[PDB]
């Protein structure tokens, strides 16, 4: 629950881009980025179980 | 990658969410996922030191 300091540069890092993408690019990304959240759960998941 | 058919139905689920998104609506809420997902990763990382 408690982030490192380079964690958290990272959040405040990629809000600065977010902010000159346009509508479509944001979208875009965000169906993007939610796929990468799902297959490296399931990674994660799979190294806890075995 | 090749997803599996609970992944596509979860992605697509999303994607019609976010296709009714406004420009504004899909920043915030990108901003807000990518932080969750760091946490995520760094709630794992905790979950993987607890075993080992």
């Amino acid at each position: 629950i408690e982030l490192s300091l380079e964690q958290q540069f990272s959040i405040r890092s990629f809000a600065t881009q977010v902010q000159n993408m346009s509508h479509d690019q944001a979208k875009d990304f965000l169906v993007k980025l939610y796929e990468q959240m799902v297959v490296r759960e399931a990674t994660y998941q799979e190294l806890l179980k075995h």
